């Protein structure tokens, strides 16, 4: 599996890759005019992963990049298709590698949900530690829940 | 739950044009050109203030529209709108998609309230948001001119606490 | 009749420019002139250009408001029909059409229109349409190398409604 | 009163933005914004806001209306009084200022407006000024830490006219 | 002709603003503001389409404003609009001002046909245009929203030859 | 023969028509520009004349419209394969028609080569007058020549 | 003390006023032009409080405000001239009374550092609650230190 | 007298200038707006004359400069103090030498109503000659007139 | 006179890229983007300073390009260049397309000199110009650097007197 | 060889983009952000971006030279190969072509480049070409989760042209 | 440490100009115009990769300037100059500017590698940045043409490690 | 000389306007004109305009240098005096003072102007300065009604250099 740049062709496929069960509900206009606008974001990076087949396995993201604390939060989604191959843990390795060893970056977080305590473990496998339990942070169905911060330093991911 | 809600887009415009052109018909201007209708979309892509979804079924044969305009971040408060091609219009789909509605509007939105205006020479349509859960709380007196003639208007809303508990 | 109003957008310019060549300027008129004129109204809510046809979608005319003021509820009514069908009797069923729109949806108070005062039968068709003379022009237009007198006619929103 | 009906213009913002601060986000409204949103609707026919003001040049209220349709010829009612004259009588004349441009010049049908029911003498005032209620909007607005309803009053221009 | 014409400028809008507010009174909008003013003076400082002539006298005391709008150049046409201030109106400088207009129309802009709108129950003015030539052509029913009530207009107009020729 | 507006469509084949024996050495790119920045010119007219069979058999132009003293400028070009066909007299009077008929202009005055008496006299026939000989007004083959300045007003085409 | 909008006439205040001991080595025509970009940015609020004799005691901001979840950090800042007279207390307060009882916010959190202990008991006064550690989050005078992020509700403070 | 190019702040003195017995008629904000638009205009030439006192004499211009053919239509215009001085011959010479000195020009061609036979006279001592007589070109004064248009060539001047 | 002079346009950058690229080559930078040489002909399609025009044959088969530069209009000159594609440079066009241009040059476009460079390690250039009636001007001292040293380069003339002259 | 070197124009983004995949963040890099980049340096006099290729059209690599000066007459230069011809000997070519024409076309006095200390094989290949060591800039680059050392080595325009 | 370090502003550049006409002087072009120096601040005020810096005594005398610029944040690297007006050269106010720039570079910015750029020929300012902790990475063959010749530059640096740790 | 080469900048535009009105079309230019096409040029590295001023802030005149090419390293000199310090002996200072900056700071290679024919001791002051003639011009200029010949002058960075 390789880790790609996401270009304006891939947005179409992304697009229905959102509707899973706010992204599933956006215009696709208003997906690709968003995009249009941050092509030279330096503050963001969206990779799309694929295999030797060129199939969209899923999307990895890197958003509010700072260069001056050098953190930045990380994002995954796999398409529905691939959720149960095990492709997560090489994907989030895929991007923590070029997060620690290609920009250079030094800390690493996200946020999950605590009502997905399978989805904890697997960042805790990964090497990723809770820091923060913020309590109804997000408004999920109908109702305020508590989201893990979890994070990983760079020292820790090259020195394994 | 066999139909589906998606966000509206250009390549849809051609088709609400000619949905729009209803005489069953509460509908001010079907007389709009595409191109107002396509240039007034283009102006609202990012209008944070609106969401126009279309329906669309299993074959993806779009059925309507569904909107909520108005929408107030303070007051956590939008107007609903529902259009239904005169084709489907007695197959029952409008109180599927008036809960769908309310549903992305209390569960994901996040709004307090949401509120609708209807004639109240439809009847048909007072009952029907009246099943869904929507309760008077207006009767503007000549508030729109319809065919010749002022006529009243049923102002109906639904609160997300009552939604969200049975 | 059988007739529809559609708003007039930019895939019937073309069949406009050519049926606008009959026997004011627009005969003579550049086509990208119209595309860019057009441009410029599709937001101007002080006019509206209505395409009229039938059943199987053939152009029969094209009703237009012009002047519209919205604080006098008034408005300009012009008319024209393909030379098709000009003399088939739909010019009483789309001026109707016209005034249907203005006093059932648009909700406007007047409708006055120019009528060539060297064509007493179109002054006399709508008169028979409920218009009335209210002016006399003297010499308003430059028409065929001339000046000509043209009738002003208007109709009022309440004896439309009470026909 | 010997009041007058004044057009808001750039040369007010200063003072109506120090008299927005009162006891909405407009207290906590930075002039900039207000200014430059002000820019955006000079040319918005949608709206009208007018400055009340006496003959020495004392500014007392600010007359609002929004939401102006013109094909169904409504409108929404604002009015705020400086603080320094709120209880003395100049509501209601300012009320039938904006009635009297409402009907008399713009020519609009309906005007109608939000009242807070936590308020049941301002709701009667208007009451007295010929407004009818004919809405009880259940929670419409998040006011001081709790939604509040507000009574939707209305008053028709044949009614006005007839006094 | 104690009295001369000359071209707006930026600098009268201020008295023109405070100018358009009289109670004597057919203007219509005397509630506009100063930068809606402003500002579509600036979007017509090029139209050839109208003419705005400021009136003052020997010690350039503004005293009113003549305009001509809606030139046709194919048809010669114009509609022409007159406003004194009304500290003036009573000196009898209108005539004056029509005909200097008028001159203006029919021997530099070289115009076909001036026409204006008088209101019916202004007699005052409708005799005062007809004594500088103006003829009535037209008497439009209900034309303006005036005070509460709809209301007829006069539409009198003046040829090129006719003021050309004694 | 009727008379059509000159739209962007007919701009390739007046290119060819120019190159006749200034215009004919204009790059189509400049003409197209050009064309689009006089739409809206209210001070010229552009007239391309066809047959019945839609074929361009010439171009008319008005230019400098003045509509205060009501003059402009006559142009004309027949492509050489109509030349001979005494189609000029036609056209002309198609322009002066539209000029005085429909523009309500009064004058009509064109320049034609000293050098072209046959020109000249085609011209008077259709009603033009001589009212003035200018000197050395244009540089035309390597050499300065003078041009014949002739005018029609709006009552003699009327009162034929 | 009231609660004003900060206005680009105060830009040159808070200027010097951020030089204290990132923001102190900002250009002042970066503060104003980026000041002149965030006008109707409806994510960020900026107020001024001041006193009876309209003296900048500090600084309130909400910013990353959602309106979706309802939440928006909170940033303080009391110019040194007022650190001592106890105002934070009354700043803090009149900013959660303006995020809870009239913009209807539901959340609102802030990031204090580890090594600021008197600023978190502040904060833990006022109502906030510890909901994480950041680990090494922010790089502050030539080292990573930690933070802790600290929230409060809306039904909390209504309900004091 | 020298001859000085007319610039913005000129613009107020020909424009009262101007008013004497079209131009008189025009609005400030449209000369100046128009001037702007002809700053860089290699067709046209707007000089102003002063004297030693630098007290603006009157303007002369040069329009429909061609460079192709070296022709330009010249104008002057002498305000009400200076007519009866004489220095009309001074500065249509004036013209003439930089048009044909310093621009290189080929004819300078003028209009004069033809009844103004002074004005007529005094150009033809100038060395301008009669090249035609142009039948109810301008409309002035309630009717149109016939006007003159004279020519001097850039060897005769140079060869006097 | 077989051949035909025709104002360049953009369908024909990509052949003149092409033609560029010689060996024969006094060319600076044959190494020029396609996008930058297109770009550049877009802002200047009005430049009145300049006349590239593209040389084709009966069966309009672009030969070369032949250019006015610098056009003064106030002293009357141009500077001019010529390139022939290597397929047709010994086919003896060059003469017949410099005389061409300075056919344009003084009896369209009026005007009064035409100069041009060449390298001085080009005698065939140079004696070819001679020829054409082009004489010596200048001899500018190490006035380009070319393949790695600075060289020589004729400035040759002509005036529109001598050429309209036999 | 019989390879020519060929300005880098938009047709050639796509193949440069797959090229760019190799084993910088430009492997990472969207390919609107190349093309978007690109448009915005056509002009740029400072920079030089030649494609290399054979007979066949096949793209060898990429030279490139950037902070270009023109008063100092210095130029960073740059290299990539296609891994298809990496150890092919192409290196020695087109570096010979780079610097010819930097030296007997633009006119440059010094062209230099950096080389990764961990690359003793290109450090002595560019010796052997003529250039020579400069500089030992101690961790300038992050370059695989490590700070790495590189080479600076220049070759000025008298030493080339008097090989 | 009295002297302070202060965001550059329009207001400053008039100052910047002057003190840029230095005899001392290793500045390239000590003339460029005023207007060139500001239009090119205005398109960098938010370009972050540059730092500029005046300097400032107590009375806010400006002294000189430290910059920060080619900042690239992914390898944490940035090239420092400085520059002192000739009147405050001998007070010793440069190695306490220098580390008043490492300081901000590595504490702040969270730079990793700060390097500069010296003239060979000025052992002055070599030596003194080795005080301050720089140290020579290169020697630079001709880098810079420097009053009719070329001369050599010394690049040094200075690593975050090292300035953090005494 | 105490003379100093300062940039030409807009503050200078005024009284370079009032100077170059001398006895071109400069003369003859509006201000609007120079000030406009001096903005459109200020990043221009193809220009170089310097004013040259005494201790006193007294311009003495103005040197230019145009048509720089930085591949071929050449550049067209212009010179002028203020009509003041024509004749003080200037010239030769300015004219080493722009050869001064084109040689040891801008590292040009060439450096040539024109010089009329008619204007003998101005193509003998240049030749008294290092230039030499390399061309004569044949009617290259049309000045004061006449076309008129001028010679081409150079002189090469080495060649000044080696004084």
């Amino acid at each position: 599996l390789t880790l790609r740049a996401l270009e304006r062709g891939d947005l179409r496929f992304i697009h229905n890759l959102n509707k899973e069960l706010e992204q599933p509900y956006e215009s696709f206009d208003e997906l690709e005019e968003l995009y249009n606008k941050h092509i030279h974001d330096n503050a963001e990076r969206r990779f799309v992963v694929e295999d030797a087949q060129k199939n969209l396995i899923g999307l990895v993201e890197l958003i509010e990049i700072n260069y001056i604390h050098r953190s930045a939060e990380f994002q995954i989604i796999i398409a529905p298709e691939h959720q149960g191959k095990g492709f997560a843990r090489t994907l989030i390795n895929r991007a923590l590698d070029y997060s620690f060893t290609i920009l250079n970056l030094h800390k690493i977080y996200l946020h999950v949900a605590v009502e997905n305590p399978k989805a904890v473990h697997l960042y805790e496998e990964c090497g990723f530690v809770e820091e923060g339990h913020l309590v109804e942070e997000f408004f999920i169905n109908g109702r305020y829940q508590d989201v893990k911060r979890m994070y990983i330093l760079q020292s820790k991911y090259l020195n394994r």
